[PDB]
């Protein structure tokens, strides 16, 4: 009776989004793609900057995966340039490895230990348990409440708002401690970053001619009188159904950024600062884009309780809330709800591209 | 809650970029359209794969005489001051172009004063009854020997035409000087956006009253998307699909490089009149202000297919045209502006300036 318009309204240009539109359009959907921001990308958009260094201006994306299926999907749109972040975290004064390795135990305390010996040291301070349910209980009971306090305590308590121990587990194991001496961030088999950046891959990404993208548009604002036959949906779960069951709490993020007329300013990809400081970490994005520049630029992060909604926040009193709202999703009709915010769930991108791409094979089934 | 839009405005170029950010500011609903996947058009400028801010178009070099338009993009982008040079290679050397007092005397051998070089080019002119085409402008001011070397073939080699086939308009285009200003522009404003028209055009276009769809064709959505008006900056031809046959314009294809070197060439473009396939090579960073160790420069191509850049002003094109004009001026929620759209040889000032007047006029 109506007009039939779009095979898909997707809400939310980010990873989430934008795997749907390539995949869908190329079945031959027509796809509206929609975002509030003024670009694609989601959080993992990156631009030049002022001084022309390319940065990400909402916190660092180092992509990483295990996955073969999501490297060789994202391959379609990007070639890579090989790179395994490293992270020193600010203890004592030193510039320490995190995750706690062999040399992290040794240098701060001046042992010489074995990665054998450090395997029995932690065994000897390791606190037991028993429950293993929150955030407090990973690090804890495996490396003390000396090396918690050091690393993870302060850090946790300046990100989150919350003490490690009102914080699911699956917060801190994030983060494994190691007796060997693997200074890497992650030890997935595939590392690297989109050789020009995150945003022209999303560009090739979108390319289809079945995609119509629009910016600085919330769905809301043209949902009442453009078509569509379905809809993806990848924003807040709480804000699509009006907090009807009240907020779910999402952690958010203020960024400092700054340029500095030096070619390098840290040793390593990010520094992290769990016992000092308003901010949680520092990046210089050169060591991660692998960028030739005169100058260099960073960024400071500053956890805030309020604005976007960039990390869920794992806990039982929050999993209770979110269920309210996954049974309200999984019972409307034609939405569909996918990635981190709409499904609130703690993911990195690989995640999601693959968690976008199971949707996909769903909806073909 | 919104039910639609006020305006539908067709291209992301300065034309409908600016209109829109006007009609938005009078708290009008828009959706701005390109069937492009950025916004800027033609103007439209990005970094390439080594970092270098370039202009995937072809160098777009800002001037204009307007005080009014100036202020008025100031409110969008600050401003690098930047007085464009040219430098024209015949006989093996690289002359000033316009042709100044230099370039006589650097290709002759000659030392004329300025006021020597107006009786020299009184001395060579050939008067001409009345000025009507591109040749009659620069043969009646310089002669046939400099109209030779510095534009018959540049101007065959970028039109596909004889400047004796053209409307006198275009040739008109470059000044005739018995002075030694070395400038291609002497207007009296000269500067680039600081940062790129890119994201001038984002300021432009950051109202919540704009909302900016692209990779679309307008066709694709006007049927389903509520409008009240529709403004167009597309090709004429095209809008009323092809009825009278095809307006002929003129366009480009870019070849661009990178080069590991400061530096590639002693001013930001080179015109080749009578040598190469290309009629010019340009490098960005004389025009950004950029400061890199590599450096990216492109190559122009006059083609006779692709996107259309330039109108072709000739007597059958104008009329022609007048057709299309005709159709246009009966059109009734389509305002027509544009360099494409109202078939004008506009630069980026010009166009600004046509936009500003449309919104006089669609308020009063
Ligand atoms: C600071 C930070 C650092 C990170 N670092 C890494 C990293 O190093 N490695 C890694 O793998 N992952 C990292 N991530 C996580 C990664 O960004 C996510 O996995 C990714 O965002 C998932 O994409 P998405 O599509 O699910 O969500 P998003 O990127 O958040 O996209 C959702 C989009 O929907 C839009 N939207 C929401 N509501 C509406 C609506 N009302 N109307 C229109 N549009 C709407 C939003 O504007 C948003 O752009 C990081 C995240 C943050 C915040
Ligand atoms: C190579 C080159 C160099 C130039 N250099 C200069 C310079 O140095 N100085 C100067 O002042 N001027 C210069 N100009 C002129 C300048 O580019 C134009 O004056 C200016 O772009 C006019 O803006 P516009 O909006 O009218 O046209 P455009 O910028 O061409 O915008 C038209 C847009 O509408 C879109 N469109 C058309 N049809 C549709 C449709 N069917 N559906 C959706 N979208 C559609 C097109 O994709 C295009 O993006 C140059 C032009 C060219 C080609
Ligand atoms: O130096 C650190 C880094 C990690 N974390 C804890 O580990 C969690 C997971 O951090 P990760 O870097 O894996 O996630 P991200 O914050 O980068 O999105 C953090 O939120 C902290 O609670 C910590 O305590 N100290
Ligand atoms: O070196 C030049 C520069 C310009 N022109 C002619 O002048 C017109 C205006 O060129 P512009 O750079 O102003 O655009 C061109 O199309 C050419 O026909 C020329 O013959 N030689
Ligand atoms: O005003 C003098 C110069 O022309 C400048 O524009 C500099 O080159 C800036 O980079």
């Amino acid at each position: 009776q109506e007009s039939k318009g779009f095979d898909y309204l997707i809400v939310g240009a980010g990873f989430a989004g934008s795997v749907l539109a390539e995949r869908l359009a190329s079945s031959g959907q027509r796809v509206l793609i929609v975002d509030r921001r003024p670009h694609i990308g989601g959080n993992a958009y990156d631009c030049y900057d002022d001084a022309g260094v390319l940065i990400h201006p909402y916190g660092p994306h180092i992509f990483h995966t295990n996955s073969k299926d999501v490297f060789e999907y994202l391959s379609r749109f990007t070639e890579w340039r090989p790179y395994q972040h490293r992270v020193l975290a600010s203890v004592d004064g030193q510039l320490l490895p995190i995750p706690i390795n062999l040399d992290t135990v040794n240098r701060l305390y001046g042992l010489n230990l074995t990665s054998f010996q450090v395997e029995e040291f932690f065994a000897s301070v390791a606190e037991k348990v028993e429950q293993v349910r929150t955030s407090e209980d990973v690090v804890v009971s495996k490396v003390g409440r000396d090396l918690y306090n050091k690393f993870f305590r302060g850090y946790t308590r300046k990100q989150w708002g919350l003490d490690p121990s009102e914080l699911d587990a699956s917060v801190t194991a994030r983060v494994p401690t190691r007796t060997n001496r693997d200074n890497r961030y992650f030890a997935d088999t595939y590392q690297a970053m989109p050789l020009h950046g995150y945003t022209r891959m999303f560009q090739n990404m979108l390319s289809s001619p079945n995609i119509k993208v629009m910016l600085n548009t919330d769905y809301r604002e043209i949902a009442d009188f453009i078509p569509f036959q379905h809809m993806i949906y990848t924003g807040p779960v709480d804000a699509f159904f009006d907090f009807c069951y009240g907020k779910l709490p999402y952690r958010s993020l203020e960024f400092r950024h700054e340029t500095h007329d030096t070619e390098q300013l840290l040793p390593t990809g990010t520094v992290n600062y769990p016992n000092d400081y308003a901010y949680t970490r520092v990046s210089e994005f050169k060591h991660i884009t692998g960028q030739r520049h005169h100058q260099t630029s960073v960024v400071y992060e500053y956890p805030r309780a309020e604005g976007d909604p960039y990390y869920p926040v794992p806990r039982p009193e929050n999993a209770e809330l979110y269920k309210k709202y996954e049974a309200l999703a999984d019972a409307a009709q034609d939405v569909t709800f996918v990635g981190r915010l709409a499904t609130y769930r703690y993911y990195n991108m690989d995640q999601v591209v693959a968690q976008a791409l199971a949707t996909f094979r769903r909806l073909q089934g």
